[PDB]
């Protein structure tokens, strides 16, 4: 059902766990079939599991960690701060991101928005 | 004008500075005249400077600090993690919050949403 504030915290922490190990099929499954993703926010969205799997395969030697608590509301929404560590062309970098997610009545991510730009990059 | 990613970081850091010292008139002025505020997200919004000043006077022995970098996009949007330390009825508490703000073409906060619930409270 529409996750409770407590459930949202758990689902969102799980999300970073999956991105960290790189289990693309498990990540993809966390999304609704017609979910949209806006990463980075400001860019046109990607819609549906096909495009989202492609999106995550493309991006995912990467590690991600929650750098603060997941902030959850009572209406199926949550926001969380985290860092991603990569190695861009031999050169290793870090990106500080904040994800805002809206879940559906099935506990699946209906919409996801990532806030970041080059100002949060450290390469 | 529509702030650049760099300007958004600066405006948002400024916001926490103002909340920390408790300068209500300066905070109020950071908002557009007809801005809406949703704090906590999930609650009906408050609209316009009058209601927002009332809102901030009501809430503001409080200290606030950025607990991570401000994530900014190129379309006048930003999100930031921070903590507020109060003392609720003699008993001192802390709230971890994430604010998402949209600015207008004047560099003023057009809309503000705060993500938090009792799961982020530590009293």
């Amino acid at each position: 059902n529409l996750p409770t504030a407590q459930e949202v915290q758990g689902l969102m922490a799980r999300f970073i766990e999956l991105v960290d190990v790189g289990d693309i099929e498990a990540i993809v499954q966390m999304f609704a079939d017609d979910a949209t993703v806006e990463d980075p926010f400001g860019q046109p969205p990607i819609h549906g599991r096909e495009q989202i799997a492609a999106f995550f395969r493309q991006g995912l030697k990467v590690r991600a960690c929650l750098t603060g608590p997941v902030r959850a509301s009572h209406n199926g929404c949550g926001a969380m701060p985290f860092r991603v560590e990569m190695v861009w062309n031999g050169q290793p970098c870090a990106l500080d991101v904040i994800d805002v997610m809206r879940f559906d009545e099935h506990g699946r991510i209906q919409t996801m928005q990532a806030y970041w730009s080059e100002v949060n990059l450290s390469v």
